[PDB]
């Protein structure tokens, strides 16, 4: 008995987790992750504004007299900023469709569902908590009463127990299962990103090896 | 002779297009850069903000029972980030301070210089343009007075004339060479900030890489 509302405490206290720590935490990077957003597409706008002043400084430097290579070089500066910010933008855009429209799309869905999940684990709790109990003191009375059926009521009570063992022992696991089946999206969405980014440092690297050595003027 | 005026308005045309457009040109460019560093230091601080949210959850997921894993997983996440982003504001500062700031006085000092190199040019074109009047005058005074010294006068002005072809010849490579170096100076600062962007770009290259293969396995 004692051991029992321990269980039912602490299947409680996960549920409850999930409920009003990681779920609302998930609105929040909602939240943080717009704002995010929003900041990426301001420097890729600093970014496109400042470069094509470059490319007309290069422009200026193609029709002169002696600048011209130096005007080549400013103009594929340009164009490259150009480029590594198309590549940019496709990890800003898994970050957006795969990962914040994800979680707006379902957090709300997913709050329900663990409330359901909750509600079903209380009431069972407290049915089986109720027939148990009740069916104890028949057999705690039906016992003074020097009852000869008081054999098929012990034995009735015994299982009912051990059923509630089972129940209570099962909840908790799928309990915590839940708890870590969120963490585990969490952090595989977020490796994902980790691995379009990954892959846009690879591709950037890239023609920067050679940009650099193109852009020197000699040796 | 009027062509010697058409080098004349060109070697002008070259001094004050420098004053008039690049530099201005450059003092735009200074404004948009820090526009640019302004736009950083946001997402920065947006991203900053966003991963302290990722790693709080990775502390509560170290709090549970099962998925401790995960929590490191996520704390070992927003720790890359925050890496990440300590290293890549460096290269920012690079653009601030071997740049931008670079630029300011470039934009500022080099209106004076520009100024004397006109004036310059102007003073010693015109003491050239008169001297060889003088000259042509003296010259058509002797085939006046039917004076025997002419023919050593007549060679003396061709001497001159030609000293005056030299000099604007050079002027104008000279003033070509002023208006090349400035592209020059735009162009060796931006391949200096390439290089340390691409230092960069290996450095979190070799980071992520690693954490990603752990990642991957671990969750």
């Amino acid at each position: 008995a004692p051991e029992m509302d321990q269980f039912y405490r602490s299947t409680m206290a996960i549920y409850k987790s999930i409920m009003e720590q990681f779920n609302p935490a998930l609105e929040n990077l909602v939240y943080l992750g717009n704002n995010y957003l929003r900041a990426f597409h301001a420097l890729s706008e600093a970014a496109e504004v400042y470069f094509s002043a470059i490319q007309k400084i290069g422009e200026q430097a193609l029709q002169s007299s002696t600048s011209q290579i130096l005007g080549e070089i400013l103009v594929q500066m340009s164009d490259t900023q150009r480029h590594l910010n198309s590549d940019l933008e496709v990890v800003v855009q898994t970050f957006h469709g795969d990962l914040l429209q994800h979680m707006e799309k379902n957090t709300k869905l997913d709050m329900q569902f663990i409330k359901d999940s909750c509600q079903h684990y209380e009431i069972e709790y407290r049915h089986r908590a109720a027939n148990l109990e009740k069916c104890m003191s028949e057999l705690w009375r039906m016992e003074r009463k020097r009852d000869k059926n008081a054999r098929e009521m012990k034995e009735s009570v015994n299982r009912l127990h051990a059923q509630m063992q089972a129940f209570v022992s099962e909840s908790k696991r799928a309990a915590e299962l839940e708890e870590k089946r969120r963490y585990r999206f969490l952090a595989e969405k977020h490796l994902l990103l980790s691995n379009t980014f990954l892959q846009f440092l690879g591709r950037a690297r890239g023609m920067l090896q050679n940009r650099v050595l193109l852009w020197k003027e000699q040796s």
